Protein backbone atom coordinates (compact mmCIF):
# COMPACT_ATOMS: atom_id res chain seq x y z
CA UNK A 1 0.00 0.00 0.00
CA UNK A 2 1.91 3.00 1.32
CA UNK A 3 5.48 2.27 0.22
CA UNK A 4 7.50 5.24 -1.00
CA UNK A 5 10.95 6.76 -0.58
CA UNK A 6 11.64 8.36 2.81
CA UNK A 7 11.45 12.02 1.83
CA UNK A 8 8.74 13.51 -0.38
CA UNK A 9 9.00 14.13 -4.12
CA UNK A 10 6.96 16.68 -6.07
CA UNK A 11 5.26 14.59 -8.75
CA UNK A 12 3.56 17.61 -10.32
CA UNK A 13 5.67 20.75 -10.66
CA UNK A 14 4.04 24.18 -10.56
CA UNK A 15 3.10 25.73 -13.90
CA UNK A 16 3.39 29.36 -15.00
CA UNK A 17 0.21 31.21 -14.04
CA UNK A 18 -1.04 34.48 -15.53
CA UNK A 19 -3.71 36.29 -13.50
CA UNK A 20 -5.10 39.83 -13.50
CA UNK A 21 -4.87 42.57 -10.88
CA UNK A 22 -6.97 41.83 -7.81
CA UNK A 23 -7.84 38.45 -9.31
CA UNK A 24 -7.56 35.22 -7.32
CA UNK A 25 -4.50 33.08 -8.02
CA UNK A 26 -4.51 29.33 -7.40
CA UNK A 27 -1.37 27.17 -7.50
CA UNK A 28 -2.03 23.43 -7.58
CA UNK A 29 0.58 20.70 -7.19
CA UNK A 30 1.09 17.04 -6.26
CA UNK A 31 3.57 15.19 -4.05
CA UNK A 32 4.70 11.63 -3.36
CA UNK A 33 3.21 11.43 0.13
CA UNK A 34 -0.38 12.05 1.21
CA UNK A 35 -1.76 14.70 3.57
CA UNK A 36 1.78 16.08 3.49
CA UNK A 37 2.86 19.55 4.62
CA UNK A 38 4.69 21.47 1.89
CA UNK A 39 6.30 24.87 2.43
CA UNK A 40 5.30 27.67 0.06
CA UNK A 41 7.86 30.45 -0.40
CA UNK A 42 7.39 33.73 -2.25
CA UNK A 43 10.62 34.71 -4.03
CA UNK A 44 12.57 32.82 -1.39
CA UNK A 45 10.59 34.24 1.52
CA UNK A 46 8.59 31.91 3.76
CA UNK A 47 4.81 32.38 3.70
CA UNK A 48 2.84 32.40 6.95
CA UNK A 49 -0.94 32.07 6.49
CA UNK A 50 -3.57 32.06 9.22
CA UNK A 51 -6.92 33.53 10.32
CA UNK A 52 -5.68 36.99 9.32
CA UNK A 53 -3.53 36.32 6.26
CA UNK A 54 -3.79 36.70 2.49
CA UNK A 55 -2.38 33.32 1.47
CA UNK A 56 -4.37 30.18 2.24
CA UNK A 57 -2.68 26.79 1.97
CA UNK A 58 -5.12 23.94 1.34
CA UNK A 59 -4.35 20.22 1.43
CA UNK A 60 -6.34 17.78 -0.70
CA UNK A 61 -5.25 14.15 -0.63
CA UNK A 62 -1.86 14.17 -2.34
CA UNK A 63 -2.14 17.62 -3.91
CA UNK A 64 -1.74 21.13 -2.48
CA UNK A 65 -3.39 24.38 -3.54
CA UNK A 66 -1.92 27.78 -2.69
CA UNK A 67 -4.61 30.42 -3.21
CA UNK A 68 -3.90 34.15 -3.15
CA UNK A 69 -6.63 36.63 -2.21
CA UNK A 70 -6.15 39.68 -4.42
CA UNK A 71 -3.31 39.23 -6.90
CA UNK A 72 -1.76 42.68 -7.30
CA UNK A 73 1.28 43.79 -9.30
CA UNK A 74 3.16 42.81 -6.14
CA UNK A 75 1.75 39.30 -5.76
CA UNK A 76 3.33 38.50 -9.13
CA UNK A 77 6.47 36.71 -7.94
CA UNK A 78 8.37 33.42 -8.21
CA UNK A 79 6.45 31.04 -5.95
CA UNK A 80 8.55 28.03 -4.97
CA UNK A 81 7.50 25.16 -2.70
CA UNK A 82 9.71 23.09 -0.39
CA UNK A 83 8.99 19.61 0.95
CA UNK A 84 10.82 17.06 3.10
CA UNK A 85 12.57 15.92 -0.06
CA UNK A 86 11.50 18.09 -2.98
CA UNK A 87 11.26 21.61 -4.36
CA UNK A 88 9.42 23.47 -7.12
CA UNK A 89 9.21 26.95 -8.64
CA UNK A 90 6.78 28.91 -10.81
CA UNK A 91 6.26 32.35 -12.35
CA UNK A 92 3.16 34.41 -11.57
CA UNK A 93 2.61 37.40 -13.85
CA UNK A 94 -0.08 39.93 -12.95
CA UNK A 95 -1.78 41.96 -15.68
CA UNK A 96 -3.78 45.15 -15.13
CA UNK A 97 -7.19 44.66 -16.74
CA UNK A 98 -7.27 46.97 -19.76
CA UNK A 99 -10.27 49.18 -20.45
CA UNK A 100 -12.85 50.86 -18.19
CA UNK A 101 -14.29 48.39 -15.68
CA UNK A 102 -18.00 49.15 -16.05
CA UNK A 103 -21.13 47.01 -16.25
Amino acid sequence: GSSGSSGIMVTKQLEDTTAYCGERVELECEVSEDDANVKWFKNGEEIIPGPKSRYRIRVEGKKHILIIEGATKADAAEYSVMTTGGQSSAKLSVDLKSGPSSG
